[PDB]
């Protein structure tokens, strides 16, 4: 009939009222996203006197134990990330009201989706991509730090945002899904386009996870398209063998779910199961990118800062990220260090 005396609709969202006042602080203007966890709105905050991003986390156990797991984690990036240097969206404040555990943020731009939206899905130019590519690299090795060792678990453009409009700087948002290093808890992880072959194959895996989703984030954002847009999980491999080849086989004598997607032949090598894709590797990223071609779809012909020698430095990057091996992909200290970011 009534949930929380009114505050809260049928699925324990709080219902928000455009123009209210929190606790004589916050001026909740509207409503800006919505989500399992909870809600997202754009408020006001007069004692800072700025504007603020609030995450109404919902009233209910499951997903208030999963918003203290996010608070433990972001406050303890801010014992380390002090004066905010490392790229990460900054938690100022958290609160209860109205049995709703309320995050406030740094009110942040529009997401990497978006902007490729606007695109029409056709890319930005390799000098931004340069600058998301060693600004995300740089939060990674802020993630990788030793008494850190945080996993986000589910980068995407989405969950990238831009600090203002008018400027290239970008940070990493929604830590919801994320967790420390630690013994492996759960196996179903990441967004199905940006998902590691570990994760895919039931592996061990570790912080290199993260370093494989920007491999696949910033192709997509140079060519407008995900890299691999899987309609399911065997569809998501296929596409990765598309440009990558078969993964080694030390890694899939050692996959629990290698037969999920591959079988081994009397021969003792291993082959795709039949289900359409091009045979293994012939997909090749150089093309992909157009790096004689003039980039993707030839569009970046005759640009500056977009010539052979570009490509083939984003080239060797990029796959050096999306390496079948997590032990042996690239690492932030090392991709900083590239000559694409010279
Ligand atoms: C345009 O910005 C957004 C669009 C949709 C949604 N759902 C959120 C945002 C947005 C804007 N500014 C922010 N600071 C944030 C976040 O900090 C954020 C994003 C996802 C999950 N938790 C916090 N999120």
């Amino acid at each position: 009939k009534v949930y929380n005396d009114g505050y809260d609709d049928d699925n324990y969202d709080y219902i928000v009222k455009n123009g209210e006042k929190w606790m004589d602080r916050y001026e909740i203007d509207s409503l800006i996203g919505k989500g399992s966890f909870g809600q997202v709105v754009k408020a006001y905050d007069r004692v800072e006197q700025e504007w603020v991003a609030i995450k109404i986390i919902k009233n209910k156990k499951a997903f208030l134990n999963q918003a203290q797991i996010e608070v433990r984690l972001l406050e303890l990036m801010n014992k380390h990330d002090t004066e905010m240097k490392y790229y990460i969206v900054h938690l100022k404040r958290h609160f209860m009201f109205r049995n709703h555990l309320c995050l406030v943020f740094e009110m942040l731009s529009y997401n990497l989706y978006d902007l490729l939206r606007n695109t029409n899905f056709r890319g930005v130019s390799l000098n931004l991509t340069r600058k998301f590519a060693q600004q995300m690299c740089t939060a990674l090795l802020f993630l990788a730090t030793p008494e850190l060792s945080i996993i986000h678990c589910d980068l995407k453009p989405e969950n990238i945002l831009l600090c203002n409009p008018k400027r290239s700087a970008i940070k990493i948002v929604d830590f919801g899904s994320s967790c420390q290093l630690g013994q492996r808890i759960y196996q179903y992880i990441q967004s199905r386009f940006y998902r590691s072959p570990e994760v895919l194959l039931g592996m061990p895996y570790d912080l290199a996870i993260d370093m494989w989703s920007l491999g696949c984030i910033l192709v997509e954002m140079h060519t407008g398209e995900p890299l691999f847009s899987g309609a399911n999980e065997v569809d998501q491999m296929n596409k990765i063998v598309e440009v990558l080849g078969i993964p080694p086989a030390h890694i899939l004598d050692q996959a629990p779910k290698a037969r999920k997607f591959f079988e081994k032949l009397p021969d003792g090598t291993w082959n795709l199961k039949k289900t359409e894709y091009k045979p293994p590797g012939t997909r090749k990223l150089h093309n992909i990118l157009g790096v004689e071609t003039g980039g993707p779809g030839g569009r970046r012909a005759g640009e500056s800062g977009h010539t052979v020698a570009d490509y083939l430095k984003f080239k060797d990057l990029i796959l050096r990220m999306l390496d079948y091996d997590p032990k042996t992909r690239i690492q932030p200290y090392y991709a900083l260090q590239h000559s694409f970011f010279k």
